[PDB]
């Protein structure tokens, strides 16, 4: 559910739902897209700040690192 993408980012990206939605709203429901997408590309999404987008991505990868920990428990 898209609603889960809002809390997920808030759980990993450490952001608020109103902000996460902007990432999932643009088309980023997976931390990989947020972390895989570069700062500029992510900062261009609209009017994000250099640091806010720079720190948001850092969390994406850092969060994905943990997600990979649970991924090992499941085949997917």
């Amino acid at each position: 559910e898209a609603h889960a993408a809002i809390d997920t980012f808030t759980k990993y990206l450490d952001i608020d739902e109103d902000f996460a939605t902007v990432l999932v709203e643009e088309g980023f429901s997976t931390l990989e897209e947020l972390a895989y997408v570069p700062m500029k590309e992510l900062l261009e999404i609209e009017g994000l700040d250099e640091p806010t987008v720079e720190a948001l991505r850092e969390r994406a990868k850092n969060a994905l690192a943990t997600i990979a920990q649970a991924q090992e428990e499941s085949l997917g």
